[PDB]
Formats: structure tokens, C-alpha cells, sequence
């Protein structure tokens, strides 16, 4: 049997279905008490919300992959055990399982596939338009932020960098402090002045208004942006952009949303939360995020479900995922300063305050800032 207690955190729009999809699991373990609520300050801050005060945090919660290296090596996160590991990497797809594992051992329980792509307004542009940067913008904006490092970091593994090495596993294999990174910045310096790139801090706002025939978005806004955009809605993977006037795939990140269980927790609640971690993650809780969001699975047989596999934002994230068109985030202890640094590395090439002929000396320190 499974007692306890349990508080659940999710991000703020997702509690209606997080508490239907707690119903199912207390349809299974009756006497598990779950309060589910919104967390502080959502999933992808996680790191900080449980790092300020473990032992007052949620037992469960949401978290993107790339911060489970930094809380499992902090203690705040414990590894699965090996049932619970077997489980997810049997009924997962396989960048699940590597998004959740730091020095060969699990740390969370995933449960969507996420990789942002180009939602658009298809009566303002064509399948063909979005198809290059220069191309979708020259006939429509496309509204973004430019101050959000998730959103434009990738161009520079386009340019041909790695992130912490091959696989993401080393700390002095960011190398983009190079000719091909000083590509990367030209190419964000290039946006300031092309028309059609809106910079906004809601660029779901110019969607809706029709300021932006288009946005670079994650799947979390699927369902969003369905109701918004109705019967004109559209999407696409990522376009090709130019650097050093070739052609290559401008990527995204791929990142693995998952639950992790508070290492606080004892006795019967840590049991527990183990419990509701890997229900909430199972197949049929997938298909219901899915449903109420839009959010693409991870589960196998919940991908290759007939209504996933013919909604066009999972092929598009399927399409995302594939190597060279996406790069997994990594999860090293670092990634906090990376994501710091990378911010104002980005934004400063696209507004001008770091000039061209400062991209080397600023690349050179971002790489020392992130290696530590
Ligand atoms: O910008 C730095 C930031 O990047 C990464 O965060 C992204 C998340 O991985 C991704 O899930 C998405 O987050 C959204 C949630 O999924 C959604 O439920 C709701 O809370 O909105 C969030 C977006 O505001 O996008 C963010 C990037 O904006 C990375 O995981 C972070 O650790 C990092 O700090
Ligand atoms: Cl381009
Ligand atoms: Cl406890």
C-alpha cells in the first residue's frame, strides 16, 4: 500500500489538468493526500525555488532538464531506483532517458518532448515564406525576444559550436569563442535592422493583435495559440538562416520537461511522491497534458497515438529533434551561469552595445565565465 502526503508544483495554467490527472492517481492510491498548486515561480525556475529552501519546496515538481545536474549534485534531487529507471527508459523515447541522466544515473521522470518552431498566421504567410529567416521576414514579422537566451543561443550551433562538448558532458568544451561564434553575433546584429523581426516581451500579445504574422514558440503554447490563431493556424520547424553566407538550419534547443522528487521527503511521503512522480509521467497522464495543452509526449506508444501523430506541432517537434536540427540542452552544474551570461552576450550583439570589433574579446570571456 502508499500513504502519505504529498504537494505537487506545477506551472500556473496546467493546475486544472494536474488535478484531474491526481484524481486518476487517487482513483489508484486513495490515501495519498496531494495538494497540487502553482510553483513560486514556474519550471524554469525550478533551480531556485527548491534552492532557496529545500526542505520547504514542493515534494514533487516540475523541472526542465537542463537544471538536474546542479540540483543532483547540490542533493537536492536523488537517483531513481533501478525499477523506477528501467521503467522510464523502457517506456520513453530514448532523448528522455538522456535528458534525465547526469553520470549515468536518473534524476527525474519525464514526460514531454519540447523544441520550439514557427507558429504563423497562414492566411499572412505561406508554407513556402517560412521556410528562411530571411525570406519569412522579408514578407511578415516575426515577433521575438532577443533578451532570452533559450530563444537565440542555438544560432551559434548552427555556426558550427558545441555546448560543453560533444554530448554536453564537458566543462571546458564550449568553443564558440571563435570565428564561427563571431558568426553567431553578426548574424543577431544583422536583426536589429531587419524590419520584419519584432523585439517584444509578449511577442504572444503581437500574434493575437496581428502586429506578428509570426513567432518563434514552444509546444507548451500549442493549444494557446490553436485558440488564438483558429482556423489561420499554422506551423513549421525552424528556418534556414545565412551565416558566412551559407544556408544552414537555424536551430532550437530540445529540452525534456520533467517531475523530480524533493530529496526532503521521508518514510511513507517519499514513497509517495515517488508514486505520483512516475503516475503523473505514465503514458495516460501524457495523453492528457497532451490533450489540454498540446504538449508532445515522450511516451512511445502516446507518440505514435493517432491524434499525435497526425497533430502537425508533434511532426514539427519531431522534425526539431532531429540531429542538426536541434541540440539537446545540457544539464551541467554551470548551466545557470551559462544561461546568465548567454543573455547578455546575445542581446548586446542584437542592440549594439558589444560591437563587432569586441565579439572575440566577448566570447573569450563568456567561455572562461561558463567553465568554471
Ligand atoms: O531562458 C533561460 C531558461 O531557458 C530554459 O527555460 C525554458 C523551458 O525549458 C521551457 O519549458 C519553457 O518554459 C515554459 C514552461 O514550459 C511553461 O509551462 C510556462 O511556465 O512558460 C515557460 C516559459 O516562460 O521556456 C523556457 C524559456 O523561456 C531553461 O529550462 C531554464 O533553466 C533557463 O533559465
Ligand atoms: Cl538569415
Ligand atoms: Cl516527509
Amino acid at each position: 500500500n502508499v500513504s502519505g502526503s504529498v504537494k505537487l508544483w506545477v506551472d500556473t495554467t496546467q493546475v486544472p489538468y494536474y488535478k484531474k490527472i491526481v484524481a486518476n492517481f487517487n482513483k489508484k492510491y486513495p490515501d495519498v493526500k496531494v495538494k497540487v498548486t502553482q510553483s513560486p515561480n514556474g519550471s524554469a525556475n525550478a533551480k531556485t525555488d527548491v534552492g532557496k529552501d529545500p526542505a520547504k519546496a514542493a515534494d514533487v515538481f516540475e523541472v526542465a532538464n537542463d537544471q538536474l545536474g546542479s540540483m543532483a549534485e547540490a542533493g537536492y534531487i536523488n537517483p531513481l531506483s533501478p525499477d523506477a529507471t528501467k521503467a522510464v527508459k523502457n517506456n520513453n523515447v530514448a532523448v528522455a532517458s538522456e535528458g534525465v541522466t547526469w553520470k549515468g544515473k536518473m534524476f527525474a521522470y519525464p514526460f514531454a518532448e519540447q523544441a520550439q518552431t514557427i507558429y504563423y498566421n497562414k492566411s499572412k504567410l505561406t508554407a513556402d515564406d517560412v521556410k528562411t529567416w530571411d525570406g519569412l521576414t522579408a514578407k511578415g514579422v516575426l515577433a521575438t525576444d532577443f533578451t532570452n537566451a533559450y530563444n537565440f543561443y542555438p544560432v551559434f550551433l548552427s555556426a558550427g559550436t558545441q555546448l560543453y562538448g560533444k554530448t554536453g558532458e564537458t566543462v571546458k568544451g564550449t568553443d564558440v569563442n571563435s570565428a564561427k561564434g563571431e558568426q553567431a553575433m553578426a548574424w543577431f546584429a544583422q536583426q536589429k535592422s531587419n524590419k520584419g523581426v519584432m523585439q517584444t516581451s509578449n511577442a504572444l500579445n503581437q500574434l493575437k493583435s496581428g502586429k506578428a504574422a509570426a513567432i518563434l514558440d514552444g509546444p507548451w503554447n500549442s493549444a494557446n495559440i490553436k485558440k488564438i490563431l483558429g482556423k489561420n493556424f499554422a506551423v513549421a520547424p525552424y528556418p534556414t538562416i545565412k551565416l558566412d553566407g551559407k544556408d544552414v538550419q537555424m536551430q532550437a534547443f530540445l529540452g525534456i520537461e520533467t517531475f523530480a522528487v524533493n530529496s526532503h521527503a521521508s518514510g511513507s511521503n517519499q514513497k509517495a511522491a515517488a508514486t505520483l512522480a512516475s503516475f503523473i509521467t505514465n503514458k495516460e497522464s501524457q495523453l492528457i497534458v497532451y490533450d489540454h495543452s498540446g504538449q508532445i509526449p515522450v511516451d512511445k506508444t502516446a507518440q505514435k497515438s493517432s491524434k499525435v501523430a497526425s497533430d502537425p506541432v508533434a511532426g514539427a517537434v519531431m522534425t526539431m529533434a532531429k540531429p542538426g536540427n536541434s541540440t539537446l540542452m545540457p544539464k551541467m552544474p554551470q548551466m545557470a551561469t551559462f544561461w546568465n551570461d548567454a543573455a547578455p552576450l546575445i542581446n548586446g550583439a542584437y542592440t549594439g552595445s558589444i560591437p563587432a570589433s569586441q565579439y572575440s574579446t566577448k566570447l573569450d570571456t563568456f567561455v572562461k565565465n561558463i567553465s568554471k
